[PDB]
């Protein structure tokens, strides 16, 4: 759990 | 519902 790469908020594809 | 900033998959805060 933190920052990086996985799923949560930020940049990348799904919801707007 | 796409790719940009928001909520779901990449790189921003959460879990990995």
């Amino acid at each position: 759990v933190g920052a990086x790469a996985x799923v949560x908020w930020x940049w990348x594809w799904x919801w707007x």
